[PDB]
């Protein structure tokens, strides 16, 4: 990913999120779109992207439902030509499985979302999260998420895929991660509000990446 | 609800979505529009199945991501038209908590997911599912989703959330849960592919309903 950097586009407006991404693409080449942005303009905003800024598309769904559920998601998000997409790994392995099924059918990613970066993943997910992770590894997944906001737990997911597995990391920035840490285990960081939210998204943008070229 | 019965449209095209929501919407008064269709032919497809059938619906999103996007997108889904949303509670109290306000912001209303119907709800979600529900309890819910493959699991879920809690539930037909024993819990249930993908779709909702009817 071009400077280790994936931008997450939660703006709510066409207009303003083609501004904000245009804007950055010099120092990206990865966008991360989610619902906030696909339910206010629709689908045909990934393929606008892809085109308009030649970048690679995840689409941040985390897909968290039944097997034949989650196929018909993953079906519709490559129609719309994603690149990849995330899926949650807690409603356990058949769910994933419908997911990789369509990703290998499409000719596509899943990144597979184990420990979440809010405070409330403590909950729950955290205590599943290992387990999760080594599920995805027997499932043969290759791309992982995991939390800029604990990197000893990071720590521990990196060392659960093992070296050779691509992990992404969200929580840098507004949540309070940190990019120089995360990037120790993760190999990409995300980041949305710190940079879309910024009054020069360029500047918030190149700022991160100045303090990641020094690692 | 009509019929304590709720479609789940998940066929992907706007025209079959319409025509089999109009065959069987004398015997319900609620549907329930999840991803499928929505990533599909877009969210304007939640105003047109209210005003063309006068029916509420249930946004079958299972939202599962941090507190700052689960804000945005039930404030979408709503502005969209929608009159509930369904939460993922894995996710940990600030994560619902978040929805549970633009709910309150906007009229309303959020139904928890706590245990889901699928095999593999049984590696990480079954074991959290009980603490889950508490939760919900505690944070003041009142719509609840519970699996119609486990009626053991949904009478322990009734339990935690009382009698005058509501309580749907997918799982039956296609996975294998049963109309009479899910309503001996639910107050109502969630029927998918029995329905939609049925030679007469009308023929078959009839039956499910002739079937509750006796209990």
């Amino acid at each position: 990913v071009m400077n280790r950097l994936i931008l997450a586009m939660d703006l709510m407006n066409r207009d303003d999120a083609l501004r904000v991404t245009g804007e950055v693409r010099e120092y990206i080449d990865t966008v991360k779109i989610g619902y906030p942005l696909v339910l206010s303009e629709g689908m045909d905003i990934i393929a606008e992207f892809r085109k308009r800024f030649g970048c690679r598309i995840i689409a941040a769904f985390k897909v968290a439902d039944i097997p034949e559920t989650n196929e018909k998601i993953c079906r519709a998000t490559f129609k719309a030509g994603a690149d990849a997409i995330i899926v949650h790994g807690f409603p356990g392995a058949d769910s994933v499985r419908a997911c990789l099924n369509v990703a290998e059918e499409m000719g596509r990613e899943v990144f597979l979302l184990t420990e979440m970066s809010h405070p409330g993943a403590e909950m729950f997910i955290q205590g599943a999260a290992d387990e999760i992770a080594r599920m995805g590894v027997d499932l043969g997944v290759k791309n992982y998420v995991g939390p800029s906001t604990r990197p000893e737990r990071l720590s521990r997911l990196r060392e659960i895929i093992g070296q050779d597995s691509f992990l992404i990391s969200p929580g840098v920035g507004a949540q309070g991660g940190d990019p120089g840490e995360t990037l120790r285990f993760a190999d990409a960081i995300i980041v949305g509000r710190s940079i879309y939210l910024a009054d020069n998204p360029a500047a918030a943008a190149a700022g991160i990446i100045e303090s990641i070229k020094d690692l």
